[PDB]
């Protein structure tokens, strides 16, 4: 690289191990800005030129990272861990770990290539109809909408199978190779496999257990939401397609991965004939740009005594699927350019409630950025990945309240009663409860792939073991070890850790409680709305401004009063419907779980030649 980016020498002393770092930070944000802006061009525009570029920028970083990497350890290793200012012993500790950059040049290029590609294969795939080579559907929007609102078994089946073959099969060979490399890289940095490296980020020698336990506490919650919906579904598709004693077919839950069922609310809503808790409809009625959405999400944040979106963001941002036709990574994501000036969001936005919360979710990342920019490089990265995924969801909780919505125009009217209360709680259950199993499962599968528990020889066989086992869902068509359904999930191909969405979902309520308390709210945790609460917001920002400077376990105590993750405040949120569902299944003689595992639905009638 430039040499004015290379280390320099420093002292084997602390007062000079600190001098090692003030430097790295000034240089690092040049090298980081580059690699980041490069990607921003590849994702905003997926072209061979941009990809080759991106792969280049990565190569620079990879060895900017090696230079200071091997240097930081050259002389700061056998004494670190005894550094008075550990808010620093942990920056040096972040630098001493390179990862891939401990990979010979050839392998690094292989590495970066795989990445570029997988994301391309994943984001480029499509589903085409049989006889008519007529317009081929894409995951967003076509496929998504078909799942979100089509009630044709066969049709959903065509898209579920279409997408899973189309995205997975080609992806498999690359994945196996990316894993071998990723491993090799961190086997250097001390860990055993990338798995261990990924879960060393919560600093809890007890992490996995704490999670397994925390799940048991919630499993009952899921199992009941499950049997309840499974039966509402039986009601609509019949006895041939649904088994009241078996796992649910993975394509009927209204979402490609069956990770959230809030899109079938109209089929399970307990007390219908009441005001609809779905302004998935009056957002359209009104006159709503995709921008209008990033504007309302904004306005909550302001009110919350927190900074608004910078002007750079408002323009260095992609909030709609472009018109120049430029194949893009439509996923929603938030970008931190490490230059304290450029922060943007990338997402192919269009007008659904479901996505109006995703917008908040994303703003949560941006707001976290804006808040901790004023610290070093090797800690921007918050308490733990969990806290990051939480920030926007918390504020989302308050927004979802029917009552919060009326205050802002999408819930015309009012009934502050039980029935409506149950409906609301069920809707939220479809979104947060139904996810818990999945969120847990994914990295469950991966830590095992990274560890060799699950060789490519059992990629799909161990994936459906986990899916059936936790979600109680089964594949609508047969599968084998030419398939790679794990790869059809945006996060597997783009190598993003998942166990943080679990942590996130459990700990977004701890926040919601803690915040509602300081807001001075009293009434029911699930009707609280920390709106316009400068008092609450100040409590949140203190955690934000903290980044990775001290331990999450401490930043958490200060904010919530607890040394760790707790499902208690979550149980307390859903309490009503928790008891309600439980009572309804029993009376209706339901069976919690799937004892008839191994059961699979039959294909439609002559598949595949239908309405599609
Ligand atoms: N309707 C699509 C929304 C996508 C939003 C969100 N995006 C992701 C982006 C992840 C990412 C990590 C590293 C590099 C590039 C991207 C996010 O964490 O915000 C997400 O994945 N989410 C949000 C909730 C659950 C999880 C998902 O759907 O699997
Ligand atoms: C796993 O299942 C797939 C089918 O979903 C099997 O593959 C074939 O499927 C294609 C259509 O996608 C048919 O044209 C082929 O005729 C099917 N092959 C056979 C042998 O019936 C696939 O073979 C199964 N894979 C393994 C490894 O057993
Ligand atoms: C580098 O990090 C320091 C904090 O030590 C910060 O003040 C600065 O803005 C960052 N970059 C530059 C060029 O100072
Ligand atoms: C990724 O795909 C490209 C073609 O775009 C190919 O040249 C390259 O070999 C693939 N990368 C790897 C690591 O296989
Ligand atoms: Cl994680
Ligand atoms: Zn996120």
């Amino acid at each position: 690289l430039d040499p004015g980016l290379q280390p320099g020498n420093f002292s084997a002393d602390e007062a000079g191990a600190q001098l090692f770092a003030q430097s790295y930070n000034s240089s690092a944000e040049q090298v980081l800005f580059q690699s980041v802006a490069a990607s921003w061009a590849h994702d905003t525009n997926i072209t061979a030129e941009n990809a080759r570029r991106q792969e280049e920028a990565a190569l620079l970083s990879q060895e900017f990272a090696e230079a200071w990497g091997q240097k930081a350890k050259e002389l700061y290793e056998p004494i670190w861990q005894n550094f008075t200012d550990p808010q620093l012993r942990r920056i040096i500790g972040a630098v001493r770990t390179l990862g891939s950059a401990n990979l010979p040049l050839a392998k690094r290029q292989q590495y970066n290539a795989l990445l570029s590609n997988m994301s391309r294969i994943y984001s480029t795939a499509k589903v085409c109809l049989p006889n008519k080579t007529a317009t081929c559907w894409s995951l967003d929007p076509d496929l998504t909408n078909i799942l979100a609102s089509s009630r044709s078994y066969a049709m959903l089946l065509f898209a579920w199978e279409g997408w899973h073959n189309a995205a997975g099969i080609p992806l498999k060979p690359l994945y196996e190779d990316f894993t071998a490399l990723s491993n090799e890289a961190y086997k250097q940095d001390g860990f055993t496999d990338t798995g261990a490296y990924w879960r060393s980020w919560y600093n809890s020698p007890t992490f996995e257990d704490d999670l397994e336990h925390l799940y048991q506490q919630l499993e009952p919650l899921y199992l009941n939401l499950h049997a309840f919906v499974r039966r509402a579904l039986h009601r609509r598709y019949g006895d041939r397609y649904i088994n009241l004693r078996g796992p649910i077919p993975a394509h009927l839950l209204g979402d490609m991965w069956a990770q959230s069922w809030e899109n079938i609310y109209d089929m399970v809503v307990p007390f219908p004939d009441k005001p609809n808790l779905d302004v998935t409809s009056t957002m359209l009625q009104q006159g709503w740009n995709a921008t209008h959405m990033f504007r309302v999400a904004e306005e909550f944040f302001t009110s919350l005594e927190l900074s608004p979106m910078p002007p750079e963001f408002w323009e260095g941002s992609m909030l709609e699927k472009p018109a120049d036709g430029r194949e893009v990574v439509c996923h929603a994501s938030a970008w931190d350019f490490y230059n304290r000036k450029d922060f943007r969001i990338k997402q192919c936005t269009r007008v659904t409630m479901d996505q109006l919360s995703t917008v908040h979710h994303e703003m949560g990342h941006i707001q976290y950025y804006l808040q901790y920019k004023d610290l070093p490089v090797s800690l921007r990265r918050g308490a733990n990945p969990g806290f990051h995924e939480a920030i926007g969801d918390v504020l989302a909780l308050s927004v979802s309240t029917p009552e919060h919505l009326h205050k802002i125009g999408l819930l015309d009217r009012v009934t502050n009663d039980t029935e409506s209360d149950i409906n609301y709680l069920l809707k939220m259950a479809l979104e947060k409860i139904a996810f818990l199993p999945f969120g847990y499962l994914v990295d469950q599968w991966r830590w095992g792939v990274f560890s060799g528990r699950t060789p490519p020889s059992r990629y799909n066989f161990d994936w459906w073991y986990l899916r059936t086992k936790y979600q109680g869902i089964c594949p609508p068509v047969t599968r084998n070890e030419t398939h790679f359904d794990a790869g059809a999930k945006f996060h597997v191909p783009n190598v993003t850790p998942y166990i943080r969405y679990f942590v996130s979902f459990v700990l977004q309520f701890q926040f919601h409680e803690a915040l509602c308390k300081e807001a001075g709210y009293e009434g029911p945790l699930h009707q609280c709305d920390i709106y316009r609460s400068t008092k609450a917001g100040a409590k949140l920002r203190k955690v934000l401004q903290a980044g990775s400077s001290r331990p999450w376990q401490e930043v958490l105590k200060d904010m919530v009063g607890l040394d760790a993750l707790d499902a208690q405040p979550l149980l307390k949120y859903f309490q009503p419907v928790t008891q309600w569902l439980q009572e309804q299944n029993q009376q209706n003689g339901e069976v919690l779980g799937w004892p008839e595992y191994q059961w699979h639905p039959p294909l439609p009638d002559n598949y595949p030649e239908g309405i599609d």
